[PDB]
């Protein structure tokens, strides 16, 4: 249907959240959660666990579905269908790699100015343990043309 599955994992603990600064490629220069494309024959949740490991070095125990966000970029045919998960139970220490620099942020110091602009809209919901369905239409990397965002009981 001209949509591609992605995952996004937020390691969200009671007073802090882990974010990674991407060194190059999609989302370079921004703090973001950990995720990527889902593979053939892989469940979305299994893909989320794999991407968390690949990008942050962390092994997640329990993962919970928190949202689904569809991203449209004008002029690009494929919609990004992003399945968002959160966890507080992880193992390992975050690893800085060529591709990603990890840092913990206190919740009142989340660096929204250095994040994708849609984050400002749906992070308030994530932090209050709400679940959501969102859609954001972007022109380029920086401008939200329009959006919808609603809370839901089931993702
Ligand atoms: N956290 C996050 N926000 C995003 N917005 C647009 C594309 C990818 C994104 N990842």
């Amino acid at each position: 249907g001209a949509s591609r599955l992605y995952t996004l994992v937020l390691v969200l603990q009671p007073q802090r959240v882990l974010l990674g600064m991407k060194k190059r490629g999609a989302g370079a220069g921004r703090w973001n959660g950990f995720g990527g494309k889902v593979q053939e024959g892989e469940t979305i949740e299994d893909g989320a666990r794999r991407e968390l490991q690949e990008e942050s070095g962390l092994t997640v125990d329990a993962l919970h579905k928190v949202g689904q966000i569809v991203f449209e970029f004008v002029g690009e045919p494929e919609l990004m269908d992003v399945h968002v998960f959160c966890t507080d139970s992880i193992q390992g220490t975050p690893v800085e790699s060529d591709e990603m620099r990890p840092c913990w942020f206190q919740l009142d110091q989340i660096p929204f100015k250095d994040m994708w602009p849609d984050d400002s809209y749906w992070f308030p919901l994530l932090l209050q343990k709400k679940k959501f369905h969102g859609y954001f239409k972007f022109q380029g990397q920086d401008t939200i043309l329009d959006y919808t965002l609603r809370e839901v009981d089931t993702v």
